[PDB]
């Protein structure tokens, strides 16, 4: 069975929707399945708004060191990070990390009140050429991922090729390049998600999501001991609105993919 086969039958048999774009920069060759489809980003959004600020900070040497004021009143439904610095400060950069490896609702929101508000984090994934993504809202409710509904939505192919752009091409400087890599290869919250299929010794950089009607994300870029990178989206979503997210799903989508 070919690749488009094993992807159809994971999705059948799974009850949801599925979609894959993997890059292989080797050749630029593609493996795409709904690609051009629109899914909830869910947290994987947060790659776009920590990505913003430091192309910001590429013309302001003190903005990643920037104090930000933690407020009891600022958490919202998950922020194990946040959390601990109530009352006191967490500087850019720490929120940065904190958003993108352990998925830190609040430190998004910081991320983005920084920059204005989530359009303006539309308008930076413009600057890069992206006319796909759009960010509507803060967190939690970026994660409704309602079927059909357009706000904070990309398709897999767009956010393949922006990811692919923001680590391993023309989007960021030199040094802001090498820190969204630096962040996204120290993630916690992927272990079951793109990585679990594939080899254990594999250099990753992913940032997950989850949301409402189970819609299960992973966007991540992957090194091989012996090969050109990676980069791979995998976005999936269920028909109830209540349905327990699916990290497998995506485990088992690139391990056909890498096959
Ligand atoms: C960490 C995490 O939450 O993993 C997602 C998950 C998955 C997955 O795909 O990874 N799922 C499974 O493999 C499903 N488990 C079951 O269907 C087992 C059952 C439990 C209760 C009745 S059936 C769901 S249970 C939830
Ligand atoms: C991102 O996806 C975010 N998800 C949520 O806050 C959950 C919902 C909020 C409203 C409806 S559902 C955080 N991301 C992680 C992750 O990256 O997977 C989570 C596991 C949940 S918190
Ligand atoms: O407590 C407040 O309302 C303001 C803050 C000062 C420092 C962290 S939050």
């Amino acid at each position: 069975n070919s690749v488009q086969q094993q992807l159809e039958a994971l999705e059948k048999s799974s009850g949801g929707r599925l979609g894959v774009a993997l890059i292989n920069t080797a050749d630029n060759s593609q493996i795409l399945y709904r690609a051009d489809e629109r899914f909830a980003m869910c947290s994987t959004s947060k790659v776009m708004a920590a990505a913003a600020v430091l192309k910001q900070s590429e013309s302001d040497k003190h903005l990643l060191n920037q104090r930000v004021e933690i407020k009891k009143s600022d958490l919202v439904n998950y922020n194990p990070i946040a959390e601990k610095h109530v009352n006191g400060t967490m500087t850019l950069a720490e929120l940065g990390a904190a958003a993108l490896q352990y998925s830190d609702n609040t430190a998004m929101n910081k991320l983005i009140a920084h920059l204005g508000g989530p359009d303006k984090v539309t308008a930076f994934a413009r600057s890069l050429g992206d006319e796909t993504f759009r960010l509507d809202r803060t967190a939690p409710t970026l994660n409704t991922a309602i079927p059909g509904d357009p706000r904070d939505t990309t398709t897999p192919l767009a956010m393949a090729q922006t990811l692919k752009n923001l680590t391993l091409g023309k989007a960021l400087a030199e040094t802001q390049r090498a820190q969204l890599v630096t962040w996204l290869k120290g993630n916690t919250t992927g272990s079951a998600s793109i990585r679990a299929g594939l080899p254990k010794s594999w250099v990753v950089g992913d940032k997950t999501g989850s949301g409402d009607y189970g819609t299960t994300n992973d966007i991540a870029v992957i090194w091989p001991e012996n090969h050109a990178p990676l980069v791979l989206v995998t976005y999936f979503t269920q028909p109830e609105q209540k349905a327990e997210n699916r990290n497998d799903i995506l485990a088992a989508a690139a391990k056909i993919v890498t096959h």
